[PDB]
C-alpha cells in the first residue's frame, strides 16, 4: 500500500539498465527487477539480483528514462538465492542528462539486512528527473541486488498550432442582422491519435460597433481527430468586416 | 511484409525495452528476440535464434515497454530459428498509465505460431492504445521460445513553450498618426526549439478607440526562428490604439 | 572539449540498443559504452566492448530514442583488453522509425586506430532521428567496439488546452466605475508535475464603449500545478456585459 498509485518503473520496463560491471552474462541487469525469481534446480540461470564482477564503492546500476519523472521511491531488495545484498547506497541522478547531482549530496541511503525483505526509501524530497543512479556503498556477501523505482504517473501531450484562420475580406458578418456565421473548414496538419481539445482565439478584429456594442465570437464547431470547422460570428445588428484567428489543438495520451 | 506496410517496427528500430520473466541463460535472453534474429549457426556459444525462458510454466513473459504511448495495431510472433520450439498461443496484456494492466480479449488465447520460422501475426480486435504491452505464453511445443514483434502506427512528437503578457506599452505609438502603423517587440523563448515553430499569437489585453465606430486591431508573428520571433502589434486606417498586449503559443514538431 | 554541453546517450541510458549479433553472454551491448572497463582479474565477465559473433560487413549496433533528436556526433573506441577494433564503418538513421537513411550515402566514416584512443565524428550536417546505427565496414582483429552518441539536450513539454472559461451574461464588469475584475476560479484536468506557463486569450467579446474606447482584459493569477484564477477585467467607465476566453497550460521539464 505506500506505493499505491505509483508506476513501477522496472516492472512496466519504462527505462533502459545501464550497469558499471556484471560478474557474468546470467547475473546482469536482467535479473534486476524487485522480487526477480528464477529457476532454483538450475545453475545455468545465474543470480536472483544484478550482480557487479568487481567489488568497491564504484560500482553502479543507472535506470535512463526520456520523458521526465517525479521519482518518489527507490525499494531496494537482497540476492533472492544467496546471502548477498547491499546494506547502503547513494543515489544519483540527472534531469536534463547534461548535469548529474547527488542524493543528500552524497551521503547513505539504508539498504537492506536479508535476501528478501524490501526496504523503500521514500525521498526526502521528490527528485525530477530523467536518469537515476544506485551506487552502492556497503554490502554483505557481494554487490548484489534487486530493485524498482516509484514514479508518478506520466501524462504525453501532443499540441498543434495553426495560424491566421481568417472570414476573407468583406465578409458575411459584415451585413444582415441577427445571428450570422461565416465557416471556414480547418483540417490539421496530420490526425491525431486521440481528439485533440481546441482554443481558438482573435488576432485580428475589423468590425463596427452598435449602439456602442462590440459584440464578436470565434468557436471551434465539429472536431475530429483530423480537423475542425472555425466558426466566426456576430450577432444583434452587429456588422463585422473580419476577424482572423490562431489555434492550438492538444491530443492526450 | 505487405500487411503491416507503413506501420513502426517496435523492436527492429530499437523503440522500446525488453524485460523477460527469466531467460534460460545469458545467451537465450531478450537480445536474441528480434523477429527473424539468426545468429552463427557454425558456432554454439551465441546461444538461441529467440529469447528462451528458463522456468517452463505458464507464468512466463516477454514486455516491451515505451514511454510515449502508441497505438499498437499488431503483435508477430515466430518461433525459434535453430530448434523445433515455438509458442503455440498465448496471452497478451497491456497498459496505458502503467498503473493499471489489462487483458486483451479477457484473457482468452490468441494463436501462435506451428513451426521455426512462419510468422502469424495478429491484429488486435481493435488497435490497443497502451505504454507496455506483454506477451505470455500459454502453450508451447518443446520449449517457451519466441521471437517477435509489434507493429505501431508512427508518433508524433511536439514541443510546446507558451509565453504571456507580451505587451506594447502605454499609450504606444499607435496611439498617434494615421495609415499602418506598427510597434514590434521582439520576443526570444525561453530555450531554442530543435526545429522551426508554428506560432499562435492572441489578444489578452485591448485599449483602443474607435474610428468611425470601427475597431481595427491586430497582432501578428513575424520573422519567425528557433530562437524568437517579432510581435507585431497593429492598427490602421485613422484608429488611435493606447496599448495592446498578447500572449503566445509556439509548438515544433518531431 | 568538444562535446561539451552535450547529452551522453549511453552513459545517461536514454536509448535501447539492439545488436545484430553477441559473440556469447558476457561480450554483449551491456559491455559498450565509451571508457566501459571490467574485472581485468578475471576472465569471466568478458570484453571491454561489444563483439560480434558473425564477422562480415553486416553487423550493427542500434540505439534507438522514442524522443527525437539532434545527433552532432558519435565516437568510437576499441576493445579495451585485446587488440580489437573498427577501422571504419557506415551510419544509417530513422526519424520516424518507418524510413531509414544511410549517411553520406553508405560512405565509409573513419574509425579507429588502437584500443583506447576515442575517435569523434561530427556530422557534416547535424542529424535528426529516434533511431541510429553504426555499421562496421572494417576491422583489425576481429569486430568490437565500445562507442557514443551526442546529441543537444531536449526538452519535454506537456500542454492542456482548456475551453471557453466565461464570466456569465451581464456580469458585474456590466455596472460600475474603475477597476472591476470577475473572478472564475479553473482546475486542470490533471495536476501538471512542474508549474506551468498559462496563455488566456479572448474567444468572445461582449461590450459597451466609454467615449469610444474598448477597455477589456483576462490574466490568470495564482497559477499552480493545479490550476489558477481566470480573471476578467474592465476599467474607467466602461460596461462589459461578457467576455469568453480559451486557455492553454504548457508545463517543461
Ligand atoms: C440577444 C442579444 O442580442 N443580446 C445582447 C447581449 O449580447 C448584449 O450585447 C447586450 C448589451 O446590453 O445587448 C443585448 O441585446
Ligand atoms: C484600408 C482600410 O483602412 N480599410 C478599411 C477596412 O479594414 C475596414 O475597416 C472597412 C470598414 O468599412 O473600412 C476600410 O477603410
Ligand atoms: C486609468 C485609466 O482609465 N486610464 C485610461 C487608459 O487605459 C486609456 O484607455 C486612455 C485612453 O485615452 O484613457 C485613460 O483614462
Ligand atoms: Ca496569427
Ligand atoms: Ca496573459
Ligand atoms: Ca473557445
Ligand atoms: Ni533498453
Amino acid at each position: 500500500m505506500s506505493t499505491q498509485g505509483l508506476v513501477q518503473l522496472l516492472a512496466n520496463a519504462q527505462c533502459h539498465l545501464r550497469t558499471s560491471t556484471n560478474y557474468n552474462g546470467v547475473h546482469t541487469q536482467f535479473n534486476s527487477a524487485l522480487n526477480y525469481k528464477n529457476n532454483g534446480t538450475n545453475t545455468i540461470d545465474g543470480s536472483e539480483a544484478w550482480c557487479s564482477s568487481i567489488v568497491d564503492t564504484n560500482q553502479y546500476i543507472v535506470a535512463g528514462c526520456e520523458v521526465p519523472r517525479t521519482f518518489m521511491c527507490v525499494a531496494l531488495q537482497g540476492r533472492g538465492d544467496a546471502d548477498q545484498w547491499v546494506t547502503s547506497y547513494k543515489i544519483r541522478y540527472s534531469l536534463d542528462n547534461v548535469s548529474w547531482f547527488e542524493y543528500r549530496n552524497g551521503a547513505a541511503v539504508t539498504g537492506v539486512t536479508d535476501r528478501n525483505t524490501v526496504v523503500n526509501h521514500f525521498f526526502d524530497t521528490p527528485i525530477r528527473a530523467r536518469s537515476i543512479a544506485i551506487h552502492p556503498l556497503t554490502w554483505n556477501g557481494h554487490i548484489s541486488l534487486r530493485c524498482e523505482f516509484y514514479t508518478q504517473p506520466v501524462q504525453s501531450s501532443v499540441t498543434q498550432v495553426g495560424a491566421d484562420i481568417y472570414t476573407g475580406d468583406n465578409c458575411a458578418l459584415n451585413t444582415g442582422s441577427g445571428k450570422r456565421e461565416v465557416v471556414v473548414p480547418v483540417k490539421f496538419q496530420f490526425e491525431f491519435a486521440t481528439l485533440p481539445k481546441v482554443a481558438l482565439n482573435f488576432d485580428q478584429i475589423d468590425c463596427t460597433d452598435a449602439t456602442n456594442q462590440t459584440r464578436i465570437g470565434v468557436q471551434p464547431r465539429n472536431i475530429t481527430t483530423k480537423g475542425f470547422d472555425c466558426v466566426f460570428y456576430t450577432w444583434n445588428e452587429n456588422k463585422v468586416y473580419s476577424l482572423r484567428a490562431d489555434y492550438i489543438a492538444t491530443a492526450l495520451e
